[PDB]
């Protein structure tokens, strides 16, 4: 009956015991959780139930829940930042609501009002706002999660669902003053996503398949997987991050390149922001364009590569120093070239996030 | 540290209040559950905990559990059958243990002893014996499920996992129409399509809804530039036809990475090989192969195979705005019904085969 839950209807149950906050200089990503969570029930029969902010607790799930059997699930990732002026800000959160809604449609999970969800998240962050780290390098990670809770074993659109939101303090990925570059494991035997698949959505199924390649990656002394696609060996994504290459292209032009949104690339918020920034600066060519391993190695051979970095919410920007490919270690001169652009981008994005630069990209906490 | 759980140290906690069994005449597939369940806990620090048979209950899961975020999960599907002689039988259950083990490796979930799990399952079915329907048209569906319960949001190999088993009384030609849209691809080479990992299935619900929107019951999964016909929903695809050489042939797509190696598929192949009445070919089949054969009146039957239906005749394919009729039902379907009869006879103990194990 009810098309969406409403922030107006929020039922809040404060915790009676409050946990001590962690040292912001000693945070490991996604391991410590705050006092409270958002939960909202849905059923086909009654529609959306009233949303609850309540103490962080285990989920009680029928063991037949479709999220556990057929990966009927999706997530988001966005952050709250305590500013230089001690104001807490969200960064481009409407883009995450847009993406989550679209992933829900693709998953066949129930549709919701994006502004109502945004306001419920605002209220949850406001309640746990002291968990937003008092550090200009740490932030509060927000994990909205949407699962099918259909008890029956038929492979079908769920008639029961749970939307929930977790909060987790996260620290810097740089340390001792500098970036921590990654080595990438490039094995064309694995594919992250395919044309006709769901790689342009944040559905859980895209990620469970990537764990094997990641373990093999770690066994070979690499931190992330470089995801290759097709007979041409297109470079697509770095782990769970978008791929950027800053180089002199085939025409001899200084260029920032990233793979196009042709269905196998997750449309990152960070990725969009970087494209926007680089276009605005107007200092070099910006291309959404295919990039192969042969393109890369040829350019490296002729000293045309400047930097390679990955982009995502957790780290904003992550420089790439090495790629393990066909039994060889190929060096990327990212760190030797500054990294000039990667550092410039990180500074710009963090300025905005922490309120050093006024931009419409941020929103002050409700 | 503990490499496997063992059926030896099974802890059995029977329910004090038992539920009434459903009418075996009106069962809805996976909607009704028995009194008990198996659960086995794992962690990287201590290895496999002791297994438990206990009352069916909700799972208490950390909201960060990787099964909920990154689909760190797999399942199996197999059945128990109350024979004509009242003996309860499992059917090729070691093949399900083999496949579950493969799926866990690909998923990075902890490995276990296959013989130990089968025995834990046998003890579970044994406890809940009376739930195996008193009907030769019904069976007990067995659902082993294996999930990551790692509380942290980092995308990595789980340090926490839960293995559980559910039991569900299920009942019972009604041919299906297939919706064929090449813009959805079920599986890719370098993917996980040959495992029963949950991630393979979440991505399929949109296509199935679209299928229903158009009066079709299942999706025909197409692959590649040549539009290879691969699987029928959650079933393997069989084509009974006269091939291009003018030979009568049973054909099915080969196991090149994008096809789930079905148990039913295996059994049908074994049987058709044994009979030696027609050619048996694991080979590529395209939409053009099929439409060309249909024009020349060379197609006899098309059916899917899986544990839930055993065999499912196909009457129509909707592809590129066309309605392509398959003469399955106008040809008996004799092969489909022969297979259904054969497997049913073995499953319900009407004939002996090493494929069945008495509980
Ligand atoms: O930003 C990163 N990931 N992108 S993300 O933030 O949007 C994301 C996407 C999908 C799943 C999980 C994640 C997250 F949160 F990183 F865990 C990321 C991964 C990563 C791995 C290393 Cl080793 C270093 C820096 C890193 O940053
Ligand atoms: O046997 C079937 N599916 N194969 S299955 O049995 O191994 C299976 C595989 C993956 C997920 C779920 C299932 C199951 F159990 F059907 F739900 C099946 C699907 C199906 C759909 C229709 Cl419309 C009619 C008969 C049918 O039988
Ligand atoms: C989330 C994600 C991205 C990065 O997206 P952001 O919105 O910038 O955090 C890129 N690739 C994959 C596979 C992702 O899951
Ligand atoms: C399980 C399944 C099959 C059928 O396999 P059986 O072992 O015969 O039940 C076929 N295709 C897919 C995608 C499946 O998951």
């Amino acid at each position: 009956v009810v098309g969406t839950f409403k922030a107006k209807d929020l039922i809040v149950t404060p915790a009676t015991i409050l946990k001590e906050k962690p040292d912001p200089n000693n945070l490991v990503f996604g391991t410590v959780f705050t006092d409270h969570m958002l939960t909202v029930e849905w059923s086909s029969e009654f529609g959306w139930e009233k949303p609850h902010i309540k103490p962080l607790q285990n989920l009680s799930l029928h063991p037949g829940s479709s999220a556990l059997h057929y990966a009927v699930e999706l997530f988001e990732g966005l952050k709250a930042f305590r500013g230089v002026d001690n104001k807490i800000r969200l960064f481009q959160p409407n883009l995450n609501m847009d993406r989550m809604y679209r992933s829900a449609v693709r998953a066949t999970l129930p549709v919701f009002d994006k502004e109502e969800l945004l306001e419920c998240i605002q209220q949850l962050v406001k309640l746990d706002q002291e968990w937003v780290p008092y550090s200009t390098s740490a932030s509060l990670y927000i994990r909205p999660a949407f699962i099918g809770t259909e008890p029956s074993l038929g492979v079908k659109k769920p008639t029961k669902a749970l939307l929930f939101v977790l909060l987790s303090p996260v620290g810097p990925y740089f340390s001792s003053g500098t970036f921590n570059p990654v080595s990438l494991w490039a094995n064309p035997k694995y594919v992250r996503a395919w044309k006709g698949g769901t790689g342009d959505c944040k559905m859980g199924g895209n990620y469970g398949s990537s764990l094997f390649a990641q373990c093999e990656d770690v066994d070979n002394g690499c931190q992330q997987v470089l995801w290759l696609y097709g007979r041409d060996h297109q470079i697509t994504e770095v782990g769970t991050m978008n791929l950027f290459l800053y180089w002199i292209n085939e025409d001899g032009e200084e260029e920032l390149a990233t793979p196009p949104l042709d269905g196998i690339i997750l449309p990152g918020v960070t990725r969009r922001c970087i494209l926007d920034l680089a276009h605005q600066w107007g200092e070099f060519k910006v291309s959404e364009r295919y990039l192969t391993m042969d393109d890369l190695t040829t350019a490296l051979e002729g000293n045309r590569v400047r930097e390679m970095f990955s982009s995502g919410t957790a780290c904003v920007v992550c420089p790439v120093s090495d790629i393990l490919y066909k039994g060889e270690t190929i060096h990327i001169p990212t760190m030797e070239n500054g990294p000039k652009l990667a550092s410039r981008i990180l500074s710009k994005l963090t300025d905005i996030q922490y309120g050093r630069e006024e931009s419409d990209w941020t929103i002050v906490l409700s």
